[PDB]
């Protein structure tokens, strides 16, 4: 009958969608998602500590790591002649259950394949997740945006207001290419198949020797991952095709054993370094690889998707209550593209070290000339430094912003501008980061002199804040200054040991005003 009214309109429900969802939800702003219900890119079962700390905000941490992933199968990234044949290199990562702390974050990455992180968001999300509902267009108002969504299971059409659209419609948006938003590539493309696969006792046979992943250095098709998805039978076997050999013949060259196997799919899907060169038009924003998509190696995809969708997420709800300055929006693209670009190429670096390690003669040869060959290999595949794909906290959580609202100062943890917030338990349960993620939050250590006096410039201008005071001094030397203010999303905004005079004229640079 009528039109749909809602703030923020998220097309596409793939984690970013959810992501942005859950945050929105959490700001109290009204959305909606439609997912047409009806995407061919990598497999992606990896949880960065950074999005785990959002999850966490979110309240959907505990269910992501409880989801299904054994606690007792490994975490190893293993370098092989063959599943099953001459191991080369490894990195043991311990298991989910039995392995250390993390000290620099309270979430450590997860396991949580698409078939079960898929329902956990849904669920979170709840009823404003309107699936099998496709966007048949939109058209751009002056003050908001006219999507038409056809409910695929009723065949109605429904007419959709919002002040804001994002669009989170993968890395071949339409949205994107309906703005007349380009995204030339970074780097070359390539080309893979997924071969999905099922091999019950695949795990058993392997027994102590397996792994979360397995590279493979058997030829110049087969030397891509196999990872097991779930631990529990399911596994995805990558394979380089050349720009132009059968789906269960290559899966049995990966694996040495004589062991049932069933492959449930083979398709094939693009790598692109692609980074469009805008991130919105008007009122129409671009998010995850609608904005940026990267080379899969290292698992930045999806945490920088995630990673932008929050910073979209406080900024749409801050304009939206109306106290982000007129130009907080164009910040968006301000801090998060330049982080895209970072991880894009860093995730570059990872692929090209696999592309780039040419494979020996008699790799696969039994017996010592071979043990010694392989050897050979397992020095120089460390020098490569090969670790660096699974050991990346600078790209996880270093990524500072220099940007029109930071007062900038011109790995280990800082509390420096631009950056997240460092993680230190103030309690046994509450770790400094979960004060974080609502609106501006002041921290002081001992003193608490000039609070009065911010505490109202913020409310001169209802922006909102939230001021805490700490006293033990490990955490007040970790941020190093005696009042450290935090964004919404955990980012230093400004530090110092006395607070500036004209405080208006901070809190109107942090909003985005002036
Ligand atoms: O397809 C993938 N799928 C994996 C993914 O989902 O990113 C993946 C994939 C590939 C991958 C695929 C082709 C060539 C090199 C590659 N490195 C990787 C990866 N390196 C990682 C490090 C940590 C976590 C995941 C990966 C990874």
């Amino acid at each position: 009958n009528a039109p749909i009214e809602t703030d923020v309109l998220i097309l596409g429900g793939g984690p970013v969608g959810m992501a942005l969802a859950l945050d929105l939800a959490h700001r109290q702003v009204g959305h909606l998602v439609v997912d047409a219900g009806d995407i061919t890119h990598p497999k992606v079962s990896t949880i960065g500590p950074r999005s785990m700390e959002l999850f966490r905000r979110w309240g959907v941490a505990k269910q992501i790591r409880t989801a299904g992933w054994p606690g007792d199968h490994p975490l190893d990234a293993a370098w092989v002649t063959r599943v099953g044949g001459h191991e080369v290199y490894r990195i043991p990562l311990g298991t989910a259950d039995t392995r250390a702390t993390p000290e620099h974050t309270p979430e450590p990455d997860a396991i949580c394949p698409a078939h079960w992180l898929a329902p956990l968001l849904a669920e979170a999300v709840g009823e404003r997740l309107r699936t099998r509902s496709r966007l048949d267009s939109f058209e751009q108002r002056d003050d908001h945006v006219r999507a038409t969504i056809t409910d695929l299971r009723t065949g109605a059409t429904r007419a959709v207001h919002a002040r804001y659209l994002v669009a989170c419609d993968g890395a071949s948006s339409p949205t994107r290419k309906a703005l007349g938003i380009d995204a030339p590539p970074r780097h070359r493309t390539q080309v893979f198949r997924n071969i999905l696969f099922r091999a019950p006792e695949l795990r058993s046979l392997l027994g102590e020797r397996a792994a979360l992943v397995f590279f493979l250095m058997l030829s110049s098709s087969l030397r891509f991952p196999l990872r097991s998805l779930d631990g529990r039978g399911l596994y995805n076997l990558v394979v380089g095709v050349d720009d132009a050999m059968d789906s269960f013949e290559l899966v049995r060259r990966a694996v040495a054993f004589d062991t049932e196997i069933e492959v449930l799919s083979d398709s094939e899907w693009h790598l692109t370094h692609r980074v469009a060169d805008s991130f919105s038009a008007g009122r129409v924003f671009l998010t995850g690889d609608a904005a940026h998509t990267l080379s899969p190696s290292g698992g930045f995809g999806m945490n920088t998707g995630i990673g932008s969708a929050a910073d979209l997420g406080w900024k749409l709800a801050a304009t939206l209550r109306g106290w982000a300055g007129p130009g907080l929006l164009a910040t968006y693209e301000e801090e998060r593209r330049p982080v895209a670009i970072t991880s894009l190429e860093e995730a570059n670096v990872n692929l090209r070290r696999t592309m780039d390690r040419e494979l020996p003669p008699g790799l696969h040869d039994d017996g010592p000339r071979g043990e010694r060959i392989r050897a050979a290999v397992a020095e120089k595949l460390e020098r490569s430094g090969a670790r660096r794909e699974f050991d990346a906290p600078g790209i996880h959580f270093g990524h500072t912003y220099r940007s029109s609202i930071v007062c900038g100062e011109p790995w280990r943890p800082s509390a420096r501008p631009g950056a997240r917030a460092p993680h230190a338990w103030l309690t046994p349960t509450t770790s400094t980061l979960d004060l974080f993620g609502r609106g501006f939050v002041l921290l002081s250590f001992g003193t608490t002199d000039g609070v009065e006096a911010v505490t109202r410039a913020f409310a001169d201008r209802h922006v909102p804040l939230e001021t805490v005071t700490c006293h033990a001094p490990e955490i007040h030397a970790l941020y190093e200054r005696a009042h450290v203010l935090v964004r919404p999303d955990g980012h230093v905004a400004w530090r110092g040991d006395h607070l500036p005079a004209e405080l208006g004229g901070l809190v109107d640079k942090v909003r985005g005003a002036a």
